[PDB]
């Protein structure tokens, strides 16, 4: 006979194996997702007493965590909507039914490996992916983990969230109005003469501390969560930028006790990269959350496209420009820079008379004027135009995520200060094992209603003795 | 202001006094804050690297302002110490208010529309 | 919102410009346009011969046509090309 346990090279069993075969087509998760049902049910009935979902293979991930890592969303859909309704195969249902009272029902799905398990839990797998995983966005649409985010938020994250924002926020006024008030007179590192100038320092030791913060928690992301090449400069955009915040905050650290006054270059950029980095936050915020999302959005979409061409011409008809004057605005700066100016409605077309052809001159403008004024600023608003009409959903469901991974690393800070992740689910009977005990699943409740069900055919109904958990 | 109350007597004139509202909740309340964020964290940034009058935080936010109104000198103070710092963080306010926001709050509106 | 898939299609012809110009001025620094495709046999000739046409390959996977009516299939004597 042929071994269910399909442990080969790679490792992957069957189920591993119809994973990797997906491709989130139809026709294909319509098939894939049937062939599970009667692997699990011949599973159950040719070989009880092993569960094969559990089974793991050389790199060691779950064919749940291997749908959740590979960006099979159907085959995740099933595998967590799971609901089989026959004796001896019911063991494996995932999605239970706690009690149905008219239309009414209070589904039941199991919290296993969703959250909390040994290694590779669905919302790590699919929050902390990697990049090009497919459907990745699409990933937490399947219930019940958008309900489930949305759980551990209302209840844990947002009280932490809020606070971790107003810490930060403080941290910006703190730092901002210690730099604010630095000393312009002389070269550092300064005095505590004056009683104002302690609380200055102080603002300026809590200020650091928060450096080597954001430094060494954007140093863990890259130890806890390895990123590859690709992925540290894309995927990432937020661990970076308060990393990078810290780059400039410690700079302003060396540059301080170097003797030197370019700590103000650098503390300068913290500042604006700070309050710019505010912006992370509205992700505990749906229509400021996908709104900041819809920023992403357009620089690395519009604006990316749009300033490398634009740059071409500014420095195309500047270079132009500067080869026209003699002589002062004889400079590749202060042209490219008055060119600039036209962008922000601040051009003078008549900015140098030390010109030789006024007609090479006005051509040459007004070719820049109507190319880059006219055309190319009001292209990048349609372009954004046509991209917020794309990407309205496809942002909404980049929020959700960016909400996730936030949840998730909430949960690995606070592991010992209140308690652990608080596991988000009741454990609750849902039946008995094929051996003939007690189940006793973490279950995440979903009550739900449907009115066109109406015979309400019991099947799995489990505390139907009971009516609604009385 | 009031005014646009009596819009509601008419059909073309009501609807785009609904069109003036939605915006006012959905496009200017998110841009608006969205932008002051950046407005006060370069203007802070600026009138942190001035030395000396362009020292004051208002000076630098109603100045910073002047690039959205499209009245921007991208020179309103020599009193500064590192240019290059001047301009990297003038710039990166250009491009992420002007051309990036506004024109951003467009799309926004167009989708809303 | 007109020119979304009509601009792509003709930067695919922009491209394929670039394309054959690119062949056209290489014709003697390297080699020829590379000739893009595999000599390979695909059958028989009615006259009794071997046919030995320039193709390119396209792996495709279909999830419907379960039955995989053989037809042409060439070196099935073989399985991959191996
Ligand atoms: C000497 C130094 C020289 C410089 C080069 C060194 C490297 C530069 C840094 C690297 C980065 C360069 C960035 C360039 C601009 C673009 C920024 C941007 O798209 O960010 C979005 C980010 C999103 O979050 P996340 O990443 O968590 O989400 C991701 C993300 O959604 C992903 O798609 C999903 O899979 C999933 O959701 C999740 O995986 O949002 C934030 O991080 C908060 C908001 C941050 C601000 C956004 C506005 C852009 C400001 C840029 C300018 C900075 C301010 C001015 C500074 C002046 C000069 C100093
Ligand atoms: C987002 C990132 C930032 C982007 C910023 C974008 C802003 C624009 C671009 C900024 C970057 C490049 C600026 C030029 C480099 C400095 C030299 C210079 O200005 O003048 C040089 C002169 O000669 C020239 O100006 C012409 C030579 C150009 C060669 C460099 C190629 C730049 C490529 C990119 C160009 C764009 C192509 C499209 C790019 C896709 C010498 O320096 P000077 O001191 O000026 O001369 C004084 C000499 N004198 C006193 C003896 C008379
Ligand atoms: C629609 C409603 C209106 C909105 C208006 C928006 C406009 C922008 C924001 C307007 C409101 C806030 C402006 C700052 C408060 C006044 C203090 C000040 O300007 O300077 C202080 C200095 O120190 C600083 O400037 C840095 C300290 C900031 C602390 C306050 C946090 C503000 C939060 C919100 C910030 C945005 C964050 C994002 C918000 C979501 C002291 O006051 P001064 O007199 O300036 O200093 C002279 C002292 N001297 C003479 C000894 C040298
Ligand atoms: C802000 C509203 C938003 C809401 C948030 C509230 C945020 C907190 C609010 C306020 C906290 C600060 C209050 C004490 C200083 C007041 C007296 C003083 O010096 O005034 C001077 C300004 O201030 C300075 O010159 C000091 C520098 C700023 C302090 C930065 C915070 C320090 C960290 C601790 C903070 C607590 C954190 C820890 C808590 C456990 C008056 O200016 P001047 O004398 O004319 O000129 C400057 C002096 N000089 C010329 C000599 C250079
Ligand atoms: C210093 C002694 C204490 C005195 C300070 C006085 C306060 C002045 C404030 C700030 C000055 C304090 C030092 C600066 C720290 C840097 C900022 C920081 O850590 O932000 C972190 C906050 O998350 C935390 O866990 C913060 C640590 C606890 C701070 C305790 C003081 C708050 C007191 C006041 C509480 C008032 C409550 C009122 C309720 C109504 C950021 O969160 P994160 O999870 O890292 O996520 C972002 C990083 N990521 C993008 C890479 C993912
Ligand atoms: C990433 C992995 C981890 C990094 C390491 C872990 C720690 C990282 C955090 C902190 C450690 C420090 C790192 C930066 C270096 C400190 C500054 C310095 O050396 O200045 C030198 C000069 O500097 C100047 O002349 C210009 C200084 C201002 C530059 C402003 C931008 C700051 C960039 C911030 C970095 C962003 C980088 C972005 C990254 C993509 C001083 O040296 P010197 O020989 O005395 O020169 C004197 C020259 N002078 C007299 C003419 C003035
Ligand atoms: C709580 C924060 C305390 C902060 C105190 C500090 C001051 C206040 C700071 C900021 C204002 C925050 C007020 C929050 C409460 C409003 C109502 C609400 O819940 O959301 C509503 C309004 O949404 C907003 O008002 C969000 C705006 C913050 C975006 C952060 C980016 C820049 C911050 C720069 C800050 C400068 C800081 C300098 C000055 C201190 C929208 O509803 P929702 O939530 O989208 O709907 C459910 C969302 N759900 C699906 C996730 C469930
Ligand atoms: C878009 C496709 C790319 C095309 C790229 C090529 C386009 C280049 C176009 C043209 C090339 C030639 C123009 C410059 C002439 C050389 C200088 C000269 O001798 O000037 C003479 C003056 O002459 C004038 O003052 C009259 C200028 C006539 C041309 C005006 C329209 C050209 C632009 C049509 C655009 C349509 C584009 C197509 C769309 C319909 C004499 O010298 P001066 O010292 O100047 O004399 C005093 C001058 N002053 C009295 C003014 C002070
Ligand atoms: C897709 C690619 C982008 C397009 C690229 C090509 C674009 C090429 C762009 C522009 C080309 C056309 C302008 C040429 C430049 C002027 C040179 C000249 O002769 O100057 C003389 C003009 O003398 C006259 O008599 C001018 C009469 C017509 C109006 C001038 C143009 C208005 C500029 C706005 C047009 C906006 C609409 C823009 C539509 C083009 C000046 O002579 P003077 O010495 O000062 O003598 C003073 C007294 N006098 C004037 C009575 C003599
Ligand atoms: C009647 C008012 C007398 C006022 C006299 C005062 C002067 C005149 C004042 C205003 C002009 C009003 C003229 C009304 C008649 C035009 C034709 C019409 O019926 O509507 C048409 C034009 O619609 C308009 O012209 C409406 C414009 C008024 C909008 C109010 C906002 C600001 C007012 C600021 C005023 C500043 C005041 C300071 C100076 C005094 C459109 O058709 P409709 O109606 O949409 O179609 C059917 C609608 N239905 C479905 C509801 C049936
Ligand atoms: C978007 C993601 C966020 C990134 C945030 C961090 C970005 C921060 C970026 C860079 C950090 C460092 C810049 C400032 C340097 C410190 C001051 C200094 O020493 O200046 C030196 C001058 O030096 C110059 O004049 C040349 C400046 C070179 C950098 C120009 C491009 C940087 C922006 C690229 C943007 C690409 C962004 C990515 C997109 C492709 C010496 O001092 P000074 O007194 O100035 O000397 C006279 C100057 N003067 C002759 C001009 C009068
Ligand atoms: C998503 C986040 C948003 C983006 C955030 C990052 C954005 C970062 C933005 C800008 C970064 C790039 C500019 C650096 C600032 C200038 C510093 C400097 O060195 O000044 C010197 C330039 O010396 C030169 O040689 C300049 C040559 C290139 C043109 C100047 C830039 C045009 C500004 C428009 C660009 C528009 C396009 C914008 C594209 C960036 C000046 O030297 P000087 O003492 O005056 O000497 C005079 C004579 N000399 C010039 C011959 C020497
Ligand atoms: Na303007
Ligand atoms: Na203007």
């Amino acid at each position: 006979t042929a071994d269910i346990s399909a442990r080969d090279s790679v490792g992957n069993t069957v189920l591993h194996a119809l994973v990797e075969v997906a491709d989130n087509t139809a026709d294909n998760t319509k098939f894939v997702t049937s062939m599970y049902n009667e692997i699990l049910m011949l599973g159950a009935k040719l070989h009880p007493t092993l569960k094969l979902e559990e089974l793991t293979n050389k790199k060691g991930m779950t064919p749940l965590a291997l749908a959740a890592g590979t960006g099979k969303i159907g085959v995740l859909a099933y595998i967590l909507q799971r609901e089989i309704q026959e004796p001896e195969c019911r063991h494996l249902s995932r999605k239970f039914t706690e009690w149905a009272y008219g239309p009414v029902h209070s589904s039941l799905y199991d919290l296993s490996c969703i959250d909390t398990c040994e290694k590779n839990s669905v919302l790590e797998v699919i929050a902390y992916s990697s990049s090009e995983t497919p459907n990745r966005h699409d990933m937490l649409l399947v219930e019940p983990l958008n309900r489930l985010l949305q759980d551990k938020w209302d209840r844990f994250v947002k009280r932490i969230f809020y606070f971790n924002f107003l810490v930060y926020c403080l941290y910006m006024i703190i730092f901002t109005m210690a730099a604010y008030y630095r000393p312009v007179d002389g070269l550092p590192p300064f005095k505590m003469e004056k009683t104002g100038d302690y609380f200055r320092v102080t603002g300026e030791i809590l200020s650091v501390l928060g450096g080597v913060y954001f430094f060494f928690r954007g140093i863990q992301y890259f130890l806890q969560r390895r990123p590859s090449m690709k992925t540290l400069f894309v995927d990432s955009y937020s661990e970076m930028l308060f990393f990078l915040q810290s780059l400039f905050m410690l700079a302003t650290v060396v540059l301080y006790f170097s003797h030197l006054k370019e700590y103000v270059a650098s503390m300068v950029f913290s500042l604006a990269l700070g309050w710019t980095n505010m912006l992370y936050y509205t992700r505990g915020f749906q229509q400021m959350g996908i709104y900041a999302v819809m920023i992403e959005k357009m620089i690395l979409r519009d604006l990316c496209r749009f300033m490398f061409v634009y740059i071409v011409f500014l420095f195309g008809f500047s270079t132009a420009v500067v080869t026209l004057i003699e002589d002062s605005y004889n400079s590749l700066y202060s042209t490219c820079l008055e060119l600039f100016k036209f962008t922000i409605g601040m051009g003078d077309l008549e900015f140098t008379e030390n010109y030789d052809f006024k007609a090479v001159f006005i051509i040459l403008l007004l070719a820049y004027v109507i190319l880059t004024y006219i055309l190319l600023l009001n292209m990048l608003i349609a372009l954004m135009g046509e991209t917020v009409n794309k990407i309205a959903q496809e942002s909404k469901n980049i929020w959700k995520l960016q909400r996730a991974i936030t949840i998730l690393d909430t949960e690995k800070s606070f592991l010992k200060c209140m308690r652990k992740a608080f596991r988000s689910g009741k454990l609750l009977q849902v039946g008995y094992t094929p051996d003939g005990k007690d189940d006793y699943r973490w279950c995440f409740r979903v009550d739900e209603v449907n009115w066109t069900t109406w015979n309400t055919n019991v099947g799995i109904i489990n505390e139907d003795p009971g009516n609604c958990e009385g």
